[PDB]
DNA sequence: CATCAAGCCTTCCTTCAGGTGTTGCTCCAGAAAGGGTGT
């Protein structure tokens, strides 16, 4: 519940691969997940391929992967956590917009860990911190480390439901990009320029990029009700074995 | 060799063409597993 690699044996039960070396000597942190490798725990020397391009998100330059993050670099872990929230009892999916509606509005009370892929297969699990508090959520989205406050998401959603109550067409006040890629991601629309007051506009610039990315999955004409995502920890474990 | 004549009127544009067709984007921005084989 402290390091992102803890879910290897806390969220989902797993063990070392038994071809891993035993650490002898002084303390050194794992290159992935920033977990200190003590004396006696199993570790692997660093054998990343040339296709690994996340050297900028490595926690340390010790060139040693802890066994939990050896499990975390496995391909079934890589496509199993392409969109997943890992609570203290299981791994659930956030692929649907109703699942992100559940995650960023009334979050689960566990100290979870949120990963989401901005591409096909990405190293997501180890390079994000564990969110200890529901109010402050660390979301990994591709090369982006995002922080989402569900209270600010609730305030923006209440603002949007106020300015779009009674109207026939649900027009968004501020445009949000799902990929977080367009220039106008966070830019105020003309309808939102005419239908929001000044302090609401400064609020919509003042939100964090993670809240913008979350609102991108929950600001559209059909509004997703918070529905808990389907539990996928059985699918990941079966794939892992 | 000097002036006096040292213009006057009126015309002073008319119709119509006064766009048509197409184009109106393409692609990819991953990393590992599992095989080879070349130094
Ligand atoms: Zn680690």
């Amino acid at each position: 519940m402290r390091y992102p690699s803890d879910i290897v044996d806390q969220v989902l039960k797993a063990g070392p691969d038994k071809g891993l070396l035993t650490w002898e000597g002084v303390d050194a942190a794992c290159s992935h997940c920033s977990r200190p490798i003590q004396n006696g725990d199993l570790y692997s020397p660093s054998s990343v391929g040339a296709f690994f391009s996340d050297t900028r998100d490595l926690a340390s330059t010790s060139r040693s992967i802890c066994w939990r993050c050896v499990v975390l670099r496995k391909k079934p872990m890589l496509y199993g956590l392409s969109a997943a929230v890992v609570t203290q009892d299981g791994i659930y999916s956030i692929s649907k917009d109703v699942n992100k509606a559940w995650l960023f509005t009334t979050p689960p009370p566990a100290p979870f860990l949120v990963v989401h892929s901005s591409s096909t297969m990405q190293h997501l699990s180890w390079r994000t911190p564990v969110t200890l508090d529901n109010r402050r959520i660390h979301v990994r989205y591709g090369p982006n480390l995002f922080i989402v406050r569900p209270e600010v998401v609730r305030k923006a959603l209440s603002i949007a439901d106020r300015v779009n109550e009674g109207q026939k067409k649900w027009v968004t006040p501020v445009y949000f990009d799902r990929k977080a890629a367009a220039m106008g991601h966070g830019l105020i629309t003309r309808a939102g320029a005419e239908m929001l007051t000044q302090e609401e506009q400064e609020f919509f610039q003042s939100v964090t990029p993670g809240e913008r990315w979350a609102l991108s999955y929950l600001m559209h004409s059909k509004r997703p009700e918070p529905e808990v995502g389907e539990c996928i920890t059985e699918k990941v474990m079966t794939s892992l074995n």
